[PDB]
């Protein structure tokens, strides 16, 4: 925005009495392939995206008249035409990423979550505190439970609470890198962090590196990446601002000598919501859609249960679909619209999966 | 009882200025089956415990007053609340367990036990002259009977006194580890025994399989772990005198080799309890807990016939509880408690099991 301006104070558009979707912010979010001076050739492929449909409809010629440069301006859709031609360039990477996810942006549960205030924040602002308590928290924890239902978006919370960039290393992310033998890199990021601490490192779905090599020849019958993984832990300590967070669904298939205790301290379990916290992150999607309240929020709570986050998460996001509002479509928000719903969405049918985790987390 | 008090040095839990217990051998109860690192995140833990009451309410950020130290005291409901945490977590890996019994600890039948001393003591303390006389008594021996008594009790009485290494492998580990086509885990345990003897290595249904078929076996009486039994028990030498231990409920599905000569010289049987040794069984079980001299101890005898030690102990913690909890009174237990408690209990051994055994020790 502070680079782009710079073309701005090349262009006669005006901004800060303009405000508008041209605005360098928003079209901002949408590229990471570039820096600052492949915004220059954006701002000229912009520039050029006006050229193109101007100059030629006037047929100029060395005679360039005054009007054209005066009644000739720069439009916000030729922004969008530069913004989504596309020559993305640097490095192939995830990079530090601040969202808006917080308290306020997950329904959740307040037990489990109240938890991550002291797992995480506590240790961040005073880890030169708990040496004069004489105490040392843990390297980390471990998300398990069933899938979906914003484990991804618990660790973004706590990654805007704790006033530190955040990067997700999710089990694709990995794969795509492993190929190129970057998993040398995939380290480095975590080096990476750390010239950028206090940032939050996020192992995602750590389960989801070994099912797809089965066993081979990668360290040998245990991973590089658990290898990369094992040396991971060796730079980092308790003392970093920078956290590890484990997110698993299944925390035993691969080599827990990697998850045993010392390297994944705390075994923590993500449970299914209820119909009390079903209702919650059910109030939090409908309050931004606009709302007939036809539905008993309570009674799609009692039609409802047995159903995960996901589901939830989906239902609240697959019903939308079903109804219409402001459009002539339009049916409004009723039962029938969550009643056609209940059938689409998949229930929680296995409760296999579901005695696992309870039988195993008690003892 | 050594690794907890590390712990409890650098904090003042070691002399008991509270309401429990603090001598370390009370928290040593429910923790079986831990190891030192399990323990560490187990007062670490308690310290998260102890932090999330004191620091919270507080609420200090830079600040580091002497009251807030002086506020903290590390109480007991911390480990409470750590033991019902997730603390207990996962059943780690397999064990070897440690004896105490001695003569004081456990009666019982004393035609076996002196049966079991000629086995046992005698090769042990007098290998050379047997050498020279022809007269090998034994080398190893089988334990047959009724089962849930505890016989192991027996072999670790006489194996205490004669001051040789007691080994016991529990059933349920043979159990896993056959189905996992690993016999390797079960030599290790027999020749940690075999390293370290003279030693007296006592098998607690290593044929486990077999018995959970009950009478007989269904596929043949033998089966991989007793070709190993069969090639240890002859691949002993002289170097050091041994005396290996099989035992089991049935012993009719044993291998005939087995019984032979430098393997199982020797077939013990145990028959049901004699009416005097209920007695004393009943004596030394109802001691231990809260006892009045309100009752007669040969009358509750006279009605026991065919009970054996596992159910004269049921007796004696059944009388307690239906009797006074807390009283003034000279009696805690009363002679109406055990009388009526018999009404409604039954005899354990039955009598076809017993004659299946009668009809092998014969032949």
């Amino acid at each position: 925005k502070e680079i782009l301006m710079i073309h701005t104070r090349n262009m006669p558009l005006g901004m800060s009495e303009e405000e508008k979707n041209k605005f360098l912010e928003e079209m901002a979010d949408y590229t990471y392939g570039f820096v600052g001076a492949d915004l220059a050739a954006l701002v000229r492929e912009s520039a050029m995206n006006a050229l193109r449909r101007y100059l030629p409809e006037i047929d100029l010629d060395k005679p360039i008249p005054t009007e054209i440069l005066e009644k000739m301006v720069v439009t916000e859709d030729d922004f969008k035409n530069a913004l989504k031609s596309i020559e993305p360039s640097s490095l192939r990477e995830v990079m530090v990423e601040v969202p808006n996810v917080h308290w306020d942006d997950i329904g959740g549960l307040e037990d489990v979550k109240r938890e991550i205030k002291e797992t995480v924040e506590l240790p961040l602002l005073k880890p030169d505190v708990f040496k004069r308590l004489g105490i040392r928290p843990s390297k980390g924890f471990l998300l398990y439970g069933p899938p979906g239902v914003g484990k991804t978006l618990l660790a973004k919370a706590v990654a805007t609470e704790s006033n530190a960039n955040f990067i997700s290393i999710k089990g694709p992310e990995v794969l795509s890198k492993w190929v190129g033998e970057s998993e040398k890199a995939i380290r480095e990021i975590f080096k990476k962090a750390k010239q950028v601490a206090p940032a939050i490192v996020f192992l995602d779905e750590i389960d989801s590196i070994a099912p797809r090599r089965g066993t081979t020849s990668d360290s040998g019958v245990t991973e590089r990446i658990v290898n990369q993984l094992l040396t991971s832990l060796d730079g980092i300590e308790v003392m970093n601002g920078v956290v590890v967070i484990g997110a698993t669904n299944r925390p035993d298939i691969m080599d827990p000598a990697l998850l045993r205790a010392g390297r994944f301290d705390k075994l923590i379990y993500i449970p299914p919501p209820d119909k009390e916290a079903r209702l919650s992150i059910l109030k939090v999607h409908t309050k931004n859609m606009p709302l007939a309240p036809d539905v008993d929020l309570n009674d799609i709570a009692q039609r409802t249960e047995g159903y995960v986050g996901a589901d939830l998460e989906n239902l609240c996001r697959e019903a939308g679909m079903n109804a219409y509002r402001e459009n002539p479509d339009a049916t409004s928000v009723s039962q029938k619209n969550f009643l056609d719903a209940l059938k689409t969405i998949r229930p929680s049918v296995d409760e296999e999966v579901i005695k696992f985790y309870r039988t195993l987390s008690e003892t």
